[PDB]
């Protein structure tokens, strides 16, 4: 029962649940499904719902999640992909969203902003939800782990010295792969936007370009002002309110 | 959304729904939420809800559950197990009961014979459903399953010639593991009949009980008038009836 | 029929045959019979013969065979291993070279650099080839495959996660085991060179060379001019021709 | 060499050569290439090649082939099977029907009589020989293996009691599984007789004709005089003899 699986915290009146590990937002509304994914916090920082002010007037169903809770000694999640490696968590999110959502798939939008994006087109693309409107996603993913956390990267990597540079390589294309074998014949609704200034990350998005190119796939890309900041998240977050209006 | 995951299939009163591959039934009463596993459909038979007629008068809350579609040769299920041999198909059934069930955890019932007592078996030690009343559960399922479909069993097993050994074992004790497993402090409520002529069920029983006995599980298990069969399975469905009011 | 396996390809002088997977140069000499093993070629490289020129001018019978042509993804070679990881592939070409040559099994020559060597030690301890002229083999073999392709090393190890570790050691001495269980009473005579700068195949040496040893078989080793490289390449080249002739 | 294969035996002329565990004779003539199968002998015979009398006059290319040499205690042959239960045997008789015929595959028939016609029909349907011309065939090997052999059947179930009933169904289907993923497009002329009063091989064939009507292939039978007797071996000598003349 949806209410036997709140965890007691409150985020701007919204009450927090939590289901197989997976913890969430839930506000039922109607017309649209709006799906927010959590972006990589500050070191030592918990992991935030993105984008919940946004919608707090808006009539629509409202979901906003947030990643994975381990590794317990630097919890701000594993890229929504499991310790085993797999999509046990991505299947967790779709189950909820599937049985929550009083809207078909083509009324529902998936927003995130970095490792957020990610998230969103992790679901998006293995469940086939057409609407995925993010900002500055990483391409390779393991590469960025890196650059912020070795008790993260560490723990994904596994203890097994034979297959960390396995598992680092699987890592990394975890979301090419996505990409790669994705549906191809969905009409899908890809918009990434990018800041101006984020050298970064336009060039994870030209890999993802690639990629999408090669299966054929049109997305729309949008350069904004700003670079990796609040001024491109500023863009990105206008961009999205008019696409859903 | 639920109603987009209608199969379009009725059965008796109750609509067929799909989610992640899990196919199952689902209504909404009050009260109680009674949950069934399907059970070993003989060869070139279907498989088949359990134990819908026993409460189509009830007004509970009921849902029942088919097991895995593959492998496609011998479609009879996986005793619950996936194909990768790991919880990813009980995960999926755990979070249908969390989001649709109205009910708490300690009135909720999980009922099945046979294979569909496994997987009432398999649900409820992994997830804390205490509520357990099933008859004559195989306790080794490589060595059950063996006999009744090799290609199942292949299928499960996989294709490497120097696997097949490790894999059996992790098979025939996949049910032995979680009860090794499973959280001794809950207030179990398990429940299992076994006919008094069943003499490979009786042994199966007391495989399972030593497990459950050093775990300090007490169960209840009640011997009922035949064997494998349908006397056996008539007074099994008066024993749940009884012991649900 | 011989003239019904061909591709319809024809390199340089020679036209190419395929059977049971194995694709294969032949060209009947005399006197002596030639094999040639390809090495990894580079990345979206295919895969080539290698030693060709050599023996044009040779007159000796000459037979060049490709690696295997999975995984489609990386079709460069499973170090002729089958993808069941046996002898399958290297009992196919040994059919081939028993039934296509005609000299005796002394007047036969093993050659291959890199993985090429490996095979070329893989046919000949197998099979009893004695005569054994190769440059800087790989000796732990998933060590090595590992960082030129995580794809065909994936494709090796197999799906269980569960036995990908089991497999990893199994592909890793698959050569050694070899090594293990050749006959040491054959006249072996085995020639590997390997660059004087060549730092990792040198301790690879090493490794084989303890196999050897402990089987009582006296092989020539060679430190040449080079490294990993083409200078080492044509050292090579001379070396085998002299002792050839 | 082909002549260093040379085992020193000499059957009506003909040297035996042996390949990778392989027996067989061989002759090089015109027109047509003949292949006969081993037939199980009786209990302390050697295994014998069949057929070599009705083409001594004749100038076609003639090979025979006999079954595996192990159980060593009972080295009557295991069914062209290997002990690893896979197609090894039946891999290597191909390399060597395709490496010294010197016709194609349409002008080379396969015959055999009772073990021999399943080795007939188990390289025929993997290897895509059209021409199978055979009386009497198992369908169930190992329930027919169990007739005749102890030695042979515990030999190949293996040493584990778990598999060995699966490896017992493995190998009774072995031959209806080459049915099921043989090629449906090819163009068959596969004539299998079988004596009238054989009412076990008639019953074996029923089985088999089921399994190629699946596949939706058809096939010619003839009824002959005789049963399980040299009456019906008469018989289905002349058949074959009209058939390729
Ligand atoms: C840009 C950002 C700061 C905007 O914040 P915002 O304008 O307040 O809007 P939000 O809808 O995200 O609301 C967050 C609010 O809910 C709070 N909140 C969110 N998750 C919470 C949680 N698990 N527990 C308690 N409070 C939470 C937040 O603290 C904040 O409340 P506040 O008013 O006290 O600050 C935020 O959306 C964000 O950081 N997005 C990710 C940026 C990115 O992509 N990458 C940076 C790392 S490379
Ligand atoms: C007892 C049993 C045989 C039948 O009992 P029952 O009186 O029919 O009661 P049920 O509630 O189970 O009825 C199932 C109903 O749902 C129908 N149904 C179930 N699954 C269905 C499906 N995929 N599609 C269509 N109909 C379905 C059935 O056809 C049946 O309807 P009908 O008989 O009126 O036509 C059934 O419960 C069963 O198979 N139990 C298994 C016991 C066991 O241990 N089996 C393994 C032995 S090794
Ligand atoms: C030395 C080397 C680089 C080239 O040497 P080379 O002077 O060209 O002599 P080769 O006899 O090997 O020539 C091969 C010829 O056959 C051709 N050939 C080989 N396979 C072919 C194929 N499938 N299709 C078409 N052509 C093919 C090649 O194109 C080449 O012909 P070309 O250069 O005239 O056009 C080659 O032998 C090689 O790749 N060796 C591998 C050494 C090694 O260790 N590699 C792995 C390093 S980690
Ligand atoms: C029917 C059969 C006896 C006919 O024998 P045949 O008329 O002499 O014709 P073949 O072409 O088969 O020639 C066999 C000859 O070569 C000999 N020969 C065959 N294989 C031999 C071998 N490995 N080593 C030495 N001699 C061999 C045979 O002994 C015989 O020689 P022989 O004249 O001394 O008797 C024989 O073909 C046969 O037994 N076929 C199998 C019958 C069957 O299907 N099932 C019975 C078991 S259920």
């Amino acid at each position: 029962m949806l209410s036997n699986l709140k965890t007691g915290n409150n985020i701007l009146g919204l009450p927090e649940f939590e289901l197989n590990g997976c913890r969430f937002l839930y506000k039922k509304g109607i017309e649209k499904t709006i799906i927010t994914f959590s972006a990589f916090p500050p070191k030592d920082i918990a992991q935030k719902y993105n984008y919940i002010k946004d919608f707090l007037s808006s009539n629509y169903t409202f979901l906003a999640f947030l990643d994975t809770k381990y590794p317990e000694d630097d919890a701000r999640g594993t890229y929504y992909i499991t310790n085993e490696l797999d999509n046990g968590y991505l299947q967790t999110i779709h189950c909820i969203i599937q049985l929550l959502s009083n809207t078909n798939q083509e009324d529902t939008y998936l927003l995130g902003s970095s490792k957020g994006g990610v998230g969103a087109l992790l679901l998006g693309l293995t469940y086939n939800y057409p609407n995925i409107i993010i900002n500055a996603p990483q391409a390779k993913l393991a590469d960025y782990i890196k650059t912020r956390s070795k008790t993260i990267l560490s723990y994904m990597l596994g203890t097994s010295k034979r297959f960390q540079d396995i598992n680092y390589d699987y890592i990394n294309d975890f979301l090419l792969s996505k990409i790669k074998t994705c549906d191809s014949s969905l009409k899908w609704n890809i918009h990434i936007t990018c800041g101006k200034d984020d050298s970064y990350h336009l060039n994870e998005l030209e890999i993802l370009k690639n990629e999408f190119n090669i299966k054929a796939i049109t997305i729309k890309t949008k350069l904004i002002s700003g670079g990796a900041d609040n001024e491109a998240i500023a863009h990105y977050r206008e961009y999205f309110k008019t696409i859903i209006q």
